[PDB]
């Protein structure tokens, strides 16, 4: 029994006595839920799901290869990169590195895609040929979750992100193989179990992305729906709290408990 969302997520802004972002986007009709819609966040990793958007457009334009291997060195590991740490001998290829960075959310993995890219201003051009004036990636992991209060650097909205998305994983902007191989490497998600995977009903399609970062930062980025079928974009985002880790995921699997009981 939870309170309608909106009243859900007041309540849990409190609690952690922070600040909370979120957008829920209906696919079908653009109806929308929203709070905070048009402030700044962190994106924190869920910026790995653009950025592997950006990887397969040069894919379909014949530029990038997804078997093309890569090989990189000791001194390129930065922190958490438990699948690239690895393959150091054998290298990787492109569809392996864009399944580490998003179901694992390595990040040697997404600062090796990042470099194929042109870089942080590389991903931001790419966004903003797209119609994104908004969403904006400046640094590299793992500086890029420090979250400073004002600052503008690897931020997004959740309106913005929320456009983003479905322009990239339900728009024309990818071809459909394209299309459906970031959603399926979305839907392998293995770090995201304690969030809105924790509180949804049997027979849910769920393809999401996480983020975590300095200053109490938290995220996630989801296509959702009953009946086996995605239905609606939900982007929520929290950030300038003290508040533990399992702490924050419980207050994201709140909201998406009344998400879902006020579906």
């Amino acid at each position: 029994m939870h309170p309608q969302t909106l009243e859900q997520i007041k309540e849990s802004e409190s609690q952690l006595s922070g600040r909370v972002g979120m957008v829920e986007l209906d696919l079908a009709s653009g109806r929308t839920l929203s709070y905070r819609a048009d402030e700044r966040f962190p994106m924190m990793s869920t910026f790995k799901v653009l950025l592997c958007g950006a990887v397969l457009a040069r894919v379909d334009a014949g530029l990038e290869q997804l078997d093309r291997r890569i090989h990189y060195r000791q001194q390129d590991l930065v922190e958490y990169s438990p699948v690239t740490e690895k393959h150091l001998a054998d290298g990787m290829t492109v569809a392996e590195l864009c399944a580490a960075a998003i179901t694992m959310s390595d990040n040697t993995a997404a600062n090796l895609l990042l470099a194929t890219i042109g870089g942080p201003a590389g991903l931001t051009a790419f966004l903003r040929n797209i119609g994104d004036n908004v969403t904006r990636l400046d640094r590299w992991e793992t500086e890029l979750n420090e979250a400073l209060p004002g600052d503008e650097r690897d931020t997004t909205t959740p309106a913005a992100m929320a456009a983003t998305l479905r322009k990239l994983l339900t728009g024309e902007i990818l071809s459909a193989a394209s299309r459906q191989q970031l959603i399926t490497w979305m839907v392998a998600d293995k770090v995201a179990g304690p969030l809105l995977r924790s509180v949804l009903p049997a027979g849910w399609f769920i393809a999401d992305k996480t983020g975590a970062g300095e200053r109490g930062s938290r995220g996630i980025i989801a296509v959702l729906g009953p009946d086996g079928k995605p239905s609606r974009i939900v982007v929520i985002y929290l950030t300038e709290t003290q508040a533990s880790m399992d702490e924050r995921n419980q207050q994201i699997a709140e909201i998406g408990a009344a998400l879902i009981e006020h579906w």
